[PDB]
């Protein structure tokens, strides 16, 4: 009944060729060719990003939707694309990434982009049930798509609920994936969070048109219903007139090395484990 649900229904009726043409229509895309070859080759001496997701947080950060600073927590870090990005940032002092890393889930990848020494990963960690800890910057990129819209609704709600559990008084900066933002319960939850914590919701152009995912962020205030509806209408318009062409931009390439705000023995042990 929402435009979002209409979008989702139509998406799953498209032919293969049509779905493929649609999913990239007028989106932005980083070229991952170089990073993929270095990952395959298993190099750790090159400043590449371990995932395509790093482009999302770079956009959010550079645009000013998110300040990344102090003690950064990254919930559902997977390979760690957001964790390594954060670690390379001037005002960041530490990064802690948590992820399941169970069968069929990505495990943290060892890399040596700038600030790798201030990043700690722990897999086999369920962020929904584990103890919380303070953060200045709280990131969560969780929300697994499903053909059942109600499963997506429930998954979105759980992510938002867990964000509120992890948020400390000093957590002034945040970025939380909202997988399916158009469900009335999700809109309501977002509005209730905003009443307490401010912020707003944004569509990242690096998201494919095959997902309606948006991000609840600390660095801008906006009207939740309007932004979500605006995105719904944009995904629908692109569906009526698919260009089949994405805007290609350069990938998240980073310098390498360690930061000052160094115990190489404990670092080696940390890398041995990853
Ligand atoms: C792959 S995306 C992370 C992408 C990441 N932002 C990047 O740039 O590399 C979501 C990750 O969250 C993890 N995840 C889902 N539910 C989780 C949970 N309850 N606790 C910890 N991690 C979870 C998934 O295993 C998945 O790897």
């Amino acid at each position: 009944v929402t435009l979002g649900e209409v979008w989702k229904r139509q998406l799953n009726m498209l032919g293969k060729q049509e779905f493929e043409r649609y999913k990239v229509s007028d989106i932005t895309e980083v070229d991952r060719t170089a990073a993929r070859r270095y990952l395959k080759e298993g190099r750790t001496d090159v400043g590449i990003s371990v995932s395509r997701g790093a482009a999302k947080i770079r956009w959010l950060h550079e645009r000013g939707y998110l300040r990344i600073t102090g003690r950064v927590l990254d919930l559902g870090c997977g390979r760690g694309g957001w964790s390594y990005y954060a670690a390379a940032q001037k005002e960041v002092m530490s990064v802690k990434g948590y992820t399941l890393g169970i069968e069929g889930h990505e495990k943290p990848i060892h890399m040596q982009t700038l600030g790798w020494n201030i990043v700690k990963f722990k897999d086999k960690s369920n962020v929904f049930t584990m103890p919380t800890e303070p953060s200045d910057t709280l990131l969560c990129d969780i929300g697994e798509s499903s053909s059942n819209p109600l499963v997506e609704r429930d998954r979105t709600m759980k992510v938002l609920e867990n964000f509120e559990r992890w948020k400390h008084v000093n957590t002034e900066n945040f970025c939380v994936k909202v997988l399916a933002p158009y469900h009335p319960d999700v809109i309501e939850k977002l509005e209730r969070l905003q009443l307490r914590f401010g912020g707003g919701i944004v569509r990242v152009p690096f998201s494919r048109n095959s997902t309606h995912e948006m991000y609840y962020i600390s660095g801008a205030r906006n009207n939740i219903t309007h932004m979500v509806n605006t995105t719904s209408r944009s995904l629908l318009r692109r569906m009526t007139r698919p260009s089949g062409k994405a805007i290609i931009e350069g990938d998240v390439f980073l310098p390498t090395g360690t930061r000052s705000v160094i115990d190489h023995e404990a670092l080696k042990l940390r890398v041995d484990q990853i």
